[PDB]
């Protein structure tokens, strides 16, 4: 997260860290046994880390559970990043409490202007590489589809939305991928892509979760 702030230990209880000997992506706990992330984060040998703040120290409240299966959306395109969504089933159910809780799926799409909270352990520098120990947060509004498409001509599909600041300096970045974009207590987006990080007139593009609610539910019901 570039231009964000330290969230505070366990203030984003649904935030998940995808680990394979190091943190590579974020995710969101949608129920005791299912995590939603980005398809481009797919990797074998995934350990899901719940209740995390400092990802390098065992401080208490953590829960490490192996992923039993990772379901990448069947129509995911690695070139366009369209349908950039993946579901992860936990080997065991997570112990829900005050510091580990699930986030609600949207019942409707969010409109332009809505302020959302984006979080993660990704890169914090626009020009360079710096990874934090603790979780960073960023509040950013959803932009208009016209603006989004003016920024990324021919690359924005109906399953994506832009969020952030056109002036630059505040945006999600590498390592944040798969993480949550929560608006009004509902998971509206998943950190997907963007041209660089925090660049002028290049906001972040996120997977439009409201278009996948039925898919998620059906897929979960059948697995
Ligand atoms: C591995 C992976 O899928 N990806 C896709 C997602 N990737 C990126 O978007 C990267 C870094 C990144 C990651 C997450 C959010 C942002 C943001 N600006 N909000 C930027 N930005 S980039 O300019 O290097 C970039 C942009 C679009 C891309 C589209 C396809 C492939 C690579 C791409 C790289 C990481 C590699
Ligand atoms: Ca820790």
């Amino acid at each position: 997260i570039v231009g964000g702030y330290t969230c505070g230990a366990n203030t984003v209880p649904y935030q998940v860290s995808l680990n394979s000997g190091y943190h590579f992506c974020g995710g969101s706990l949608i129920n005791s046994q299912w995590v939603v992330s980005a398809a481009h984060c797919y990797k074998s040998g995934i350990q899901v880390r719940l209740g995390e703040d400092n990802i390098n120290v065992v401080e208490g409240n953590e829960q490490f559970i192996s992923a039993s299966k990772s379901i990448v959306h069947p129509s995911y395109n690695s070139n366009t990043l369209n349908n950039d969504i993946m579901l992860i089933k936990l080997k065991s159910a997570a112990s829900l409490n005050s510091r580990v809780a699930s986030i609600s799926l949207p019942t409707s799409c969010a409109s332009a202007g809505t302020q959302c909270l984006i979080s993660g352990w990704g890169n914090t520098k626009s020009s360079g590489t710096s990874y934090p120990d603790v979780l960073k947060c960023l509040k950013a509004p959803i932009l208009s589809d016209s603006s989004c498409k003016s920024a990324y001509p021919g690359q924005i599909t109906s399953n994506m939305f832009c969020a952030g600041y056109l002036e630059g300096g505040k945006d999600s970045c590498q390592g944040d991928s798969g993480g949550p974009v929560v608006c009004s207590g509902k998971l509206q987006g998943i950190v997907s892509w963007g041209s660089g990080c925090a660049q002028k007139n290049k906001p972040g593009v996120y997977t439009k979760v409201c278009n996948y609610v039925s898919w998620i539910k059906q897929t979960i019901a059948s697995n």
